[PDB]
This record gives C-alpha cells, structure tokens and sequence, in this order.
C-alpha cells in the first residue's frame, strides 16, 4: 500500500528532539539496507528530506555519526533514482562543511566519498581540493588523517568494490559497532 500507508507516517512521530537518535540508528538504516521493494520518487525525497533536516536544522557527536551514516547509506543505495537531482545534494553539503557541523565525523565522509567516488564526487573534487587545503586548517586532532586524505585524491589506484554487496560488510560492521557504542 504505497498510496495508504507511505513511509511518511511511520517516521513522523519522531521526528521531534527525544530519542531521534535511537530512532535512525535502529528504524531506517535497516529500512534502506535491506530495501537497498522499489521505492517511488516521493517516498525517496521526504525520507531524504528528513534526513538531511538532522544534519542542518532549518548537535550532538552521537547522532551526529548516526546522521553521517543514514545520509551515506541512502546516498550509496539510491544511486539510481536519486541522481536525478545530485546539484541539489551537491550544494547543501557546501553548508555541511561551511558552518563544521560535526566534529571528526565529516572529515570521514568526505574521505568516504573520495574513496568511492559515487557521482557527487565530480561536483566536490574543485571544492575539496582548492579551497579546502589553502583555507586554513588549525592543527589539533582534526588534521591527524588530513594528509590521508589529501594524498588519497592525487594519484593512488582506485580499485573500486565490485558492487555494493561488498560494501555492505563494512556497513553492517560499523553499524554494529555503533549500536555497542549507544
């Protein structure tokens, strides 16, 4: 029942401040691991909508990494159908790093992207590289893998995952690691 019962009315009532954390670590990273059912355009939208709400309200570390992950397991799932509008994603993740929401967990998304590339990765590459290195980058725990990451775009061989069933190990791992940590 796509029309009667869409995914919005489940994930409203907690969408408001009181266990939201609880709620995208352990409600929607399965939903989209395991559908990942094809799901229509809407449905996509509002659930990505949500989401993204989290990481720039219109705080926390925790549900801060919970954020993080929900946004990279819907963007590596929905490959598909969502790059219908990746200029949409490809300008409200400027802000992301603009105003440093998250303290160490952005610097591994971003690294994240570089490593797999997905298609955003096109729209990032001038502004991770130009204007990320020569701003200035205070030293303290920040910067322990920057130059990881500022050598991992340069030359090294990429040697991509076959296919998204690999990187769902490493998904479910984490996840798993993160639900200890909770």
């Amino acid at each position: 029942l796509k029309e009667d019962f869409p995914l919005s009315h489940v994930i409203s009532p907690f969408t408001n401040q009181e266990r939201r954390e609880g709620m995208l670590l352990n409600l929607l990273i399965p939903f989209v691991l395991t559908v990942g059912p094809w799901l229509e355009q809407p449905e996509v939208q509002l659930l990505l909508q949500t989401v993204i709400n989290v990481l720039l309200p219109p705080l926390a570390e925790s549900t801060s990494q919970a954020a993080y992950l929900a946004l990279k397991v819907i963007l590596v799932c929905f490959e598909r159908q969502l790059g219908s509008q990746w200029y949409w994603l490809s300008l409200q993740v400027k802000e992301m790093a603009l105003r440093k929401v998250g303290g160490l967990a952005l610097w591994d998304f971003l690294d994240f992207i570089v490593r797999t590339r997905i298609p955003i990765f096109v729209l990032l590459r001038p502004f991770i590289q130009c204007k990320l290195l020569a701003q200035p980058a205070e030293n303290h725990e920040e910067l322990s893998a920057r130059q990881h990451i500022a050598d991992q775009l340069e030359r090294r061989f990429i040697p991509r995952p076959l296919c998204k069933s690999s990187l769902i190990a490493e998904f479910n791992s984490e996840l798993k690691i993160l639900k200890e940590a909770v």
